[PDB]
């Protein structure tokens, strides 16, 4: 059986005040841990990511679910997707507002669905119908979003591996400030915001989002894998192809189907966690990594 | 400087009937007319894929613009999007309704937002703003597709190689008959739907959107063509791929950055044309090729 690992983000970005480094370290950690206490009782990659990201999203700290960014009209539309690397089966929806979790619906697109990606008036009618509740529009709003997007005015991740060996990516958030409405961008996106594949491993992205779609980052990332290269190496390669090539910044998340994994980004910062052997992982900035164990 | 060189596809089919198959004919060599017309005249890859796209689009004999497949609520929801090589620029745009061409919708997404995919109502504001005309859904609904809607219950694109070496691809859709409302297949979808990349070249696919997405169909032959396949080996191992994974079957046109091309399908057929030194290549089922001239 195989050594179990969640690895986790909240998302790439310049210099984080050292106070909210605290509020998202701590963020970090519970969604890690909550990942890791999932896998803890044998359970699947796909219900770690799942319950690793819901944390994430209720975490007002980070731009999914509450604390979502706002777009140009200071409202929130939401984007995420969910992968089982089995049989390559996918959930994802875009534009969807007015509710907690987008990654669990993107998981009942998935389950509860022929397709793998449902958008915006549709989404919300999915909702609806398996009992999704609507939550107030001002709940997922917080002040802090709207004080960056006047100035403006004038994104979270987890990957697994399971104990028998299977991988799964999810990543959800509000996408970008003062986007303008209707916006999608590479989370929803398979290939691009997180791709998961048993026969290689699996990643999920963060970082600009056209960009990260223009070089469908995830399954690039992972074409390296194929081709023999670490987890770092094809990590960087990936990046370095989209800062290269289209002059965008970004970072992932990756295990790999031998469980070796990796954090790698180029913007300033990716918070991140990685929970593996009962050891809990974590860093902001590069080459500055803290371990502590896990209960 | 190269031949240019246009590729076409009316998607993927069951078994097509007599009449329909001539009435495909026709359609197929106006749109690789009007591309190839375009990039005998100097103008661009993503000119010739969006007039050829179009072409297809307000032709009611195919799945995209007028004449696209309904929704479970009687009504037209189109994906498209477009992609040019050089830089990979791109554009999008997932359920959007009551407009006659969804790629020229997509276009201007790439070319006067900040953005490369948009849905839905942001879709409609985006098309508002730029002038596109509001025509009822109705006049997009045909005969036809009132018929197979009802008795169910109980794709176009185009790839082009210009005189510069730009290479692009476009698609467009109706979707599937009897889609939830707001699902969104793979042709809006970037790596899916299609990819254009100057320094391999472009793939349009079409077929099981939910599939497609999930193998990234199109980036991945461009994948093969990386290692050295020929153009058709390319599609040959990525549509295999596709087949023994997730059950998927469909097409391709796909088109190298030093101008082969090929059309490849593991349906049962796919109306298809090619424009290349001065010659017409149009087939529907495999093998059937009819290579004329063009004046
Ligand atoms: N990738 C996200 C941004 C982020 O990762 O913070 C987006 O563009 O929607
Ligand atoms: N791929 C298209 C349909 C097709 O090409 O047959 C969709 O899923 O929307
Ligand atoms: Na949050
Ligand atoms: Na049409």
């Amino acid at each position: 059986h195989m050594n179990p690992i969640v690895v986790v983000h909240g998302g790439g970005a310049g210099p984080i005040s050292k106070d909210r480094k605290e509020r998202v370290h701590q963020g970090m950690v519970r969604a890690a841990t909550v990942g890791y206490g999932i896998l803890r009782e044998g359970g699947s990659a796909v219900d770690a990511v799942e319950g690793a990201v819901v944390a994430l999203e209720d975490d007002p700290e980070f731009n999914a679910g509450c604390g979502s960014v706002l777009n140009t009209n200071g409202e929130v539309e939401m984007d995420a997707s969910i992968m089982d690397g089995k049989d390559l089966s996918a959930g994802a929806v875009s534009a969807v507002q007015c509710i907690a979790n987008p990654i669990k619906l993107a998981r009942l697109v998935m389950e509860k669905t022929p397709h793998c990606f449902l958008t915006d008036q549709g989404a919300a009618q999915f909702a609806a119908a398996m009992g999704v509740p609507e939550i107030p529009g001002e709940k997922l709003v917080t002040e802090r979003n709207k004080k960056r997007l006047e100035k403006e005015k004038h994104t979270v991740g987890a990957v697994a591996l399971d104990c028998k060996g299977n991988v799964a990516y999810a990543t959800s958030t509000g996408g970008i400030v003062n986007k303008m409405v209707g916006r999608v961008g590479d989370s929803p996106c398979l290939g691009a915001g997180g791709y998961a594949d048993n026969d290689i491993g699996a990643v999920s992205t963060t970082g600009h989002g056209e960009s990260i779609l223009k070089v469908n980052l995830a399954r690039l990332t992972l074409f390296h894998i194929e081709q023999g290269k670490t987890v770092e190496e094809a990590a960087d390669l990936s990046l370095g192809y989209m800062k290269s090539r289209v002059k965008g910044l970004g970072g992932l998340i990756v295990v790999s189907k031998t469980g070796d994994w990796v954090a790698k980004w180029t913007s300033t910062s990716m918070p991140w966690a990685a929970a593996k052997d009962g050891k809990l992982h974590f860093g902001i900035d590069p080459d500055d990594t803290t371990i502590t164990d896990l209960p």
